[PDB]
């Protein structure tokens, strides 16, 4: 089964190495400069060629150039009635059928960028005429990066956004937030950044393991008059989780926004 | 080489199987109730008592009793020379020492809940006259739930706490945050449990795989006028970077006070 790719930028490149790990796919990716093909093809190993050969509807195609850049990539694109994915912000379902010429086999992708080592997080939509056959070939080739999360309604793809996919910036800010906190502490930089990627990393691995419910945990290991329920209490007082959720919709809002740009 | 326990709550019980995976050492826990004495004995296969045997120079004793029990838990044990570490908080080496009937021999440990699961931070103390192959000892003994943190301060110890110690606590708050905002975006609370999850621990991999800065990884993922760019922009308005190092402090000293109930 051919996969191609028209676009060979960061997130074409972790699907397409997705792809690879799972053995079973003929990867081909379009892209027009000479520069980020020559590097596929020594890294992945995948074949490249500035344009798309022919595309017949037992191939896949899989959308990944800028969303600005999108309608004119597609504007001469024959799909022949191949499963189209995109992983492109802002472009909806029926944006992408009119650039495509009025094909409906599309699936929408909203990945982020743990993806590229294998622990993305995809939500995914497709209209109810997608047929559950194409869900599941869609569905596969998200899973050789990481979870899916199927959504019953597109506009929930803008909640994908401002939750995983912008999150993996958040996290990065609250990493920045301890090992700055570790350093008025009197850390120097190599232990401040330690301490905090550790701390980071064991308690969401004792979340994973346990399953237990977040607050519970917290909860857990916070004891009256204690040490931990001081700063948790700081938190509380400078409304933290509220600022987080703000931000959140601060993204999602903007998300909607940008979309009206194509629609 | 026998290393004692005095406690077999819940660290001790870490560290004790921690120390099982390690291989090499003879465990023996000293723990008044059966109850506990009967589960590390079913779980982790280790020697158990209600009291200590006799003590040598060779052996190492961890206490692992709660702080304000401690002075009384050490009361009448003749160390006889055995190098002691203490996963106690609050307690100093010089009120260590104290209870102990003079001994210096004695390594300050500051471990956290990931420890557990392997994935521990320990911060590790000990006075200028404890030997470089004593710290080497106590070093072996703390790695083998996680990393270990040594401090050349005493009153570090109070930092570490506020970091890695009281850290997953915040974690799990963060986590129940971003939980909370995916659900206020219209998922589940099973969809909003595994984005907050998966964001989370993607980026931290990323992170941890990259070791770029965190800041220049926030940096990176964040264009202007885009969508992070605006989730970012309210946190910073609600100084949620700068509440968390408040929280921090507020821990910092709270441990501070909580060490002067002994001292």
């Amino acid at each position: 089964m051919n996969v191609y790719f028209l676009g060979g930028g960061n997130m074409a490149a972790a699907v397409a190495g997705g792809l690879v790990k799972q053995g079973g796919y003929r990867i081909y990716i379009a892209n027009r400069g000479a520069e980020k093909r020559e590097r596929l093809e020594k890294e992945l190993g995948v074949e490249t060629s500035a344009t798309l050969p022919e595309l017949h509807s037992d191939d896949v195609l899989i959308l990944a150039v800028k969303p600005q850049d999108m309608e004119a990539a597609c504007k001469n694109i024959r799909t022949n009635g191949a499963l189209v994915l995109s992983v492109a912000a802002g472009l909806s379902v029926g944006t992408l059928s009119r650039y495509l010429g009025g094909t409906r086999r599309i699936v929408r992708v909203m990945p982020n960028t743990p993806g590229k080592i294998g622990l993305g997080v995809s939500g995914m939509y497709a209209e109810a005429e997608v047929s559950e056959t194409d869900r599941r070939i869609a569905d596969r080739i998200m899973k050789s990066v990481g979870l899916t999360v199927w959504l019953d309604d597109e506009e929930k793809m803008h909640g994908i956004t401002g939750i995983s996919g912008s999150g993996p910036a958040y996290v990065f800010y609250l990493l920045d937030a301890l090992q700055n906190a570790a350093i008025r502490q009197g850390f120097d930089m190599a232990e401040a950044r330690a301490l905090s990627l550790a701390t980071f990393k064991g308690a969401v691995a004792l979340a994973e393991q346990t399953g237990e419910d977040f607050e519970k945990l917290q909860k857990n290991v916070t004891s009256k008059g204690g040490t931990t329920h001081e700063a948790v209490e700081a938190f509380r007082r400078h409304r933290v989780a509220e600022a987080i959720s703000e931000g959140v919709c601060a993204c999602v809002r903007r998300s909607q926004e940008m979309e009206r740009q194509y629609q």
